[PDB]
């Protein structure tokens, strides 16, 4: 029994509750307009 996540199998959840592509998450450019996408990621691109 697993649990469907908020958005698409293949969406990302914004912190704006946006649904977005998984492959736009930490693209440097933000898709989710307040950037939670950028933000949820581990690099120094600054
Ligand atoms: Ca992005």
């Amino acid at each position: 029994t697993h649990a469907p996540a908020s958005c698409l199998d293949t969406q990302y959840t914004c912190d704006n509750h946006q649904c977005i592509s998984k492959n736009w998450v930490c693209d440097t450019d933000n898709d989710c307009g307040d950037g939670s996408d950028e933000k949820n990621c581990n690099s120094t691109e600054t």
